[PDB]
């Protein structure tokens, strides 16, 4: 239910995991800091 969280949408910044990630600026991914394009951008 909680997607790790990236503030930018390099996937790069990680700022933790919560359900609620695209209430604000965050790109979405189930992997531990991967390239950009594996994230979804909220």
């Amino acid at each position: 239910q909680e997607a790790f969280c990236y503030s930018d949408r390099f996937c790069q910044n990680y700022i933790g995991s919560i359900p609620d990630c695209c209430f604000g600026r965050g790109s979405y991914s189930f992997e531990l800091q991967p390239p950009p394009w594996e994230c979804y951008q909220c």
